[PDB]
């Protein structure tokens, strides 16, 4: 059934966790070293 997966997508805590992961995955991009490739 597609109803079970639909409820999780349109949830209150699931959409917050995926949103805080997006703004935290960006910080992983800013911390990279551009000079030393092998670090
Ligand atoms: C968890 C991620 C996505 C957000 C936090 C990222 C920052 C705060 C973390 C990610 C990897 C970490 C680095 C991993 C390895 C080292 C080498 C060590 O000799 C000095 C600290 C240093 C340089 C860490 C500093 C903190 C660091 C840059």
């Amino acid at each position: 059934i597609r109803v079970g997966c639909h409820k999780l997508i349109n949830h209150h805590i699931f959409t917050n966790l995926i949103l805080v992961f997006i703004m935290l995955s960006s910080a992983a991009l800013a911390a990279e070293d551009p000079i030393r490739s092998h670090s």
